[PDB]
């Protein structure tokens, strides 16, 4: 017995107020009636479903229900279940299941759709701004809390580990925007960057002022040509939000008493219960560092100042004449009441609340290094890094290494099974906004992780562009800089060519192209179709178009693919790779990447 | 390589603010390293473990690590990370993980816990007011909503099809407190009631006056005895809370138009934002059942009137001179906001608290057909009635059907780990208290689904009470009553002994006996230990105790039991059953339940 169907077209259809789910099966033994178990107000439904007179391929059989659409919140979640005399099977996003699925871990389908619909449609670009550009037409100060002067290094200086928080190589905002044609070129339609308010460090997560662009960027007025330019370009825009916690130069915290009220050394300071203080008066912090006083979301009026109010932290940045397209929520996970992440995602889903009342399109995605679903299945944000769905499982597939840089011996079975088991909890137009990346200011360079397999770099690049989801470039990636953990990730981007790798770079072009020409690997299903040892298969499923991806991580070696009613076309264009496909014989070189159209 | 571990002693120990795990390994190629993987605040720490020097049992190696309980959330997740030099492996409560396992699935203990730790130590016992016991010093009318008069039948009169929710045959709150002796006997030490306020109905779903006793069950003195008596045997005492609709002839709504200014014929009525209705006044109700209007949750004087103010529904029978124990909520997943189910997590999240508010240790619980996890692990609800987690799985491993009477045939190993998967997502102290049953007023008995089967009857018995939770016996199931869903689900109890299978009440007898006697059948870990065809057998664990239950639903046969540390005692005591081992060899008689001690 064989099953397929995935939550998109051909196999669902939207016709006046109903969605009609198509399922196919092929067998000796197929049963003679199926329930399209679908959930309605949290009731589940057994809505009958009735055979199809048309074959849709040979040897298999389609069965059709209907799903009421008037009626229901937007999440559709439905599932199969295959009826016999004797027994009953369910089929699932994880394939045929002997016990009941859980609730949360069947097909899903948002209809209607309120999340923002552009993110399918992007290709983003993170750049941490001091070390991306330099602007054509361009200061030491005390860094408090490091103890020591900033020190100002020359673009060619390598990067040592002193003063990793305090080192400066100058570049700004106006730099990114005289980058733009670049940045276009390689296929970039959106940024995100590391924080760019007034904070002393040089990575400025020690957040000093909430309502202004650090002057070392720039300023505001570098901030708002980038938002200009940016528009014009038609390229979106995200912006950095630290709402767990301040920097301890913040006026609300003050430690330094730059000025005077500060919560830091005054009980009488109006913000003194923004922050959680010992009965000692040390106060609460982010993992031990005190330069991050984490602040404390019982009070009333840091929920207004930052979330709750229409002069809002969230809102004031999505407005005019800022109106940035959204917000990337660093550590979304912690934030909370009293210290901790007491009601995190009443928070959560608060911030994003307030972010979608000033755009009803803003994007709101949190870092999430471990399991989000929790708080993707509740809605509290419309997206996350997904470092549990997609990195990690690369890191450990390609590099054989994870988020504790541990050894990893996983191959092709399990990186699936991880990477498929994750999907299941989202619906489908959240698995097309999930947040993918190979790494960030916060990991290790992807090219070092790979140590001696570095050749296997491509094929995540293309698997980047191919898997479920929008995907990130952490700037330099695509000209191949490498480098360790947070200071040695963040080199200063070289912009001589001799010092690139022009190869790298045409491959981030190349499949940038080809998800910008074809539908499927923005809006399609997914389908893995071979995962054993060194080999993956998966195709993207859209309408009537289908793109394969075969991915080698090993020695060149043939697998044969069994005949798919997924896989039935005209015919299969090669688009990227040395693969080839015949007579369902794929011929892989070693350390290869291929993807076919039509 | 094996492994074992369980959310109790001897495997976890609180000294001082810190939380002791222990891990057993055993085999050929242990790992030199092993990572504690514990959560604080959502944030994933890696706390070292260290071997103990002493072995805990012959062949098995101890790692220990410590949770530092100062900091972060009660829920304390964690999960042993495996390490060698070349790859790792997750140890969880589904087994062995070859990848990282959802956050949502590990090992989980509330420290501390604000949970009602009294409900461990509880049998319950469900009776359906008008069908248990008529008082000893014990009237038509017509029922609107039915169409036709009520009608009265004696008590051994056979139960029809005909007026199904009209029929009455007289029980009341008096005939209750008058067979207090006899639930006692049973080893009954709490009660739950189906809805006993002003309703028309015989079941009171419909209801009428959320502040009154309905008068035909004895009336507000007849509760305020059974309470009285419930406290002097101390016996804890959960009332029906019905609050996703009210009755139609409900003042608020009053179709019938019992008054004036109910919401149904009165555009302007106090109440007429409490119901949803069409642009042409046809209001929402449950599941197409009219005479079963609706609440609408996004009416801020609803939610006042309900929950939300010291006046409210749900305190009313919380406190003086109620003090009630808790609220079994009736629909408790469809509970929302505009004629569905939008924000139902936090109405029902908001319906517990205002429950702990008047009494710390409210017992709130909800009926949950479905897949309750998402509710129980955001804590909206202290537990769920365990259709899915306990229930639904014995339907099909013993009764061959499920929760649509659909056919099932599946075998000890998909049983258990359906069984042993629902858990997962549950903390040590939930799954203590999920409230597990074998039917229900709402499903047909357990003895009929069975069919030629009833000789498994004994099983579900032994099951009920050596599964984690809380076991509640369905009025008469001790007894042996039997027949299909609503209306035959709701026989007279019958007090003539000659109408009663007294070898099924005794066994009943026995099994509350052990569970009060065992503090591993109230406190204790499970581990289940064979699981194959159609032979299960789980142990309990706490402290230095075990008790041993082997369930055999098929012919007679022998089952040799793998040396496990778990099983490393003095010797087992058969307390129950006709089975027997001896040199780990299990001897099981065909249709068994066996339990052992020590």
């Amino acid at each position: 017995l064989k099953a397929w169907h995935l939550p998109v077209a051909p196999f669902i259809k939207e016709q006046q107020e109903r969605l009609m789910i198509t399922l196919w099966l092929s067998g000796d033994d197929l049963p003679p009636r199926v329930t399209l178990r679908a959930e309605e107000d949290n009731e589940e439904l057994s809505l009958p479903m009735h055979r199809l007179r048309q074959a849709p391929h040979p040897g298999v059989v389609a069965w059709r229900g209907e799903i009421n659409l008037v009626n229901g919140q937007p999440r559709r979640r439905y599932s199969f279940k295959l009826l016999w005399a004797d027994r009953q099977l369910w089929f699932t996003p994880q394939e045929f299941n002997r016990f009941p699925p859980a609730r949360l871990e069947q097909f899903a389908v948002d209809l209607p759709d309120s999340g923002p619909q552009w993110v399918a449609d992007q290709v983003f670009y993170q750049i941490f701004p001091d070390r991306f550009a330099r602007s054509q037409s361009r200061a030491t100060y005390y860094h408090h809390a490091a103890g020591h002067d900033i020190v100002r290094k020359a673009w060619d200086e390598p990067l040592t580990a002193e003063a990793g928080g305090s080192t400066f190589y100058g570049g700004d905002l106006d730099g990114i925007s005289e980058k733009l044609p670049y940045l276009k070129q390689l296929g970039v339609t959106a940024l995100y960057l590391n924080p760019v308010f007034v904070a002393p460090s040089v990575h400025k997560y020690d957040t000093e002022d909430y309502r202004r662009v650090d002057p070392q960027f720039g300023g505001d007025a570098a901030l708002l040509r980038l938002r200009h330019n940016t528009q014009k370009e038609g390229m979106r825009l995200i912006l950095d939000g630290v709402f767990n916690h301040s920097g301890d130069s913040h006026a609300w915290f003050d430690r330094h008493q730059r000025g005077s009220g500060g919560a830091c050394h005054n009980a009488d300071s109006p913000w003194r219960d923004w922050y959680n203080f010992s009965p000692e008066g040390v106060a609460h912090d982010w993992l031990g560092y005190a330069s991050l006083p984490k602040l404390d979301y019982r009070s009333s009026t840091l929920i207004d100042e930052i979330y709750g109010g229409e002069d809002s932290v969230v809102r004031h940045w999505l407005k005019a004449p800022w109106s940035m397209d959204g917000w990337r929520l660093d550590v979304v996970h912690m934030l909370g009441e009293g210290g901790g992440a007491r009601n995190n995602l009443r928070h959560i889903a608060g911030i994003t609340q307030a972010a979608k009342l000033e755009r009803p399109d803003a994007f709101v995605f949190g870092e999430h290094f471990g399991d989000a679903r929790q708080w993707l299945q509740a809605d509290v944000e419309d997206s996350a890094m997904n470092y549990r769905g997609f990195t990690f499982p690369l890191w450990g597939f390609l590099a054989n290494t994870d988020i504790s840089y541990d050894p990893q011996k996983i191959d092709a079975q399990t990186c699936m099974a991880w990477m498929d088991n994750y999907r299941a909890g989202l619906s489908h137009q959240q698995q097309l906004r999930m947040f993918n990346q190979l790494d960030s200011h916060a990991t290790a360079r992807f090219k070092s992780l790979l140590g001696k397999d570095v050749a296997r770099l491509p094929l995540a690049v293309v698997w980047l562009f191919s898997w479920p989801g929008v995907p990130c470039i952490y700037y330099g990636d695509e000209v191949g800089v490498d480098g360790n953990n947070d200071p040695f990730c963040r080199k200063p981007f070289p912009w001589d060519p001799a010092l690139q790798d022009g190869d790298l770079l045409d491959l981030y072009k190349r499949m940038s192209k080809l998800r910008k020409a074809h539908q499927a690997l923005r809006y399609g299903g997914c389908q893995v179709i071979y995962a054993e040892d060194n080999v993956v298969v998966f195709v993207r499923v859209y309408k009537q178009q289908r793109v394969l991806v075969a991915i080698n991580r090993g020695e060149a070696c043939e697998v044969v693919i069994e005949d798919s009613p997924l896989l039935d076309v005209n015919g299969w264009q090669l688009k990227e790779g040395a693969g080839a496909l015949h007579d369902g014989v794929l011929t892989l070189p070693a350390i290869s990447a291929s993807v076919w159209f039509s």
